[PDB]
């Protein structure tokens, strides 16, 4: 059972801008998603400070980067607080409508796309490099769900029957044909060292073969 939803008009306009604007500094997508992951790990850590059973779904707090050249996917896995179904609808737990508003006035006032994270909509920078994004998530208070969108004004949500996650979020980037450099080990290491050197959780870059 798959449910199809329309993006709010402002979010559709944000993704079309991300997709269509000429902007060469695409690598910032990884910084934004890792920062999103760190924020979600912060949230479950804070909750566990007064309720340790919140970590019964997993004590380890980490970020994994999993490239797969055969599938042409880069997957960012974290064991953060995760998202409810209601969170996935309602723009993956963001205040994306007001964030897009502020972002788009900043762009007309001199800002560039790299500053997207300052407006709380950094997730959508995934579409700098991805033709399709799948988000698998598990929150302690809900079941495991799969969100998916190839942009074009709509997204789907369905119950995820795949491999259980315990708790956290998995962002699967189905990369554009000309963006496969972000599957190369040395390129990912360079981006992580450049932009994510002060993330307070272990970031593990998986290798292939
Ligand atoms: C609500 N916060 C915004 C960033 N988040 C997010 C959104 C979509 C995909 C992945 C993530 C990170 O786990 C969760 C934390």
């Amino acid at each position: 059972e798959v449910e199809t939803f329309a993006f709010q008009a402002e979010i559709a306009q944000l993704m079309s801008l991300i997709i269509n604007t000429f902007y060469s500094n695409k690598e910032i997508f990884l910084r934004e998603l890792i920062s999103n992951s760190s924020d979600a790990l912060d949230k479950i850590r804070y909750e566990s400070l007064t309720d340790p059973s919140k970590l019964d779904s997993g004590k380890e707090l980490h970020i994994n980067l999993i490239p797969n050249k055969q599938d042409r996917t880069l997957t960012i896995v974290d064991t953060g607080i995760g998202m409810t179904k209601a969170d996935l609808i309602n723009n993956l737990g963001t205040i994306a409508k007001s964030g897009t508003k502020a972002f788009m006035e900043a762009l007309q006032a001199g800002a560039d796309i790299s500053m997207i994270g300052q407006f709380g909509v950094g997730f959508y920078s995934a579409y700098l490099v991805a033709e399709k994004v799948t988000v698998i998530t598990k929150h302690n208070d809900d079941e495991q769900y799969a969100w998916e969108s190839s942009a074009g004004g709509s997204f789907t949500v369905r119950t995820d029957t795949g491999e259980p996650m315990g708790r956290g979020t998995k962002v699967i980037l189905h990369l554009k044909e000309d963006q496969t450099e972000y599957l190369e080990e040395r390129r990912i290491k360079e981006i992580v060292k450049k932009h994510s050197q002060f993330i307070g959780y272990p970031i593990t870059l998986f290798v292939e073969k």
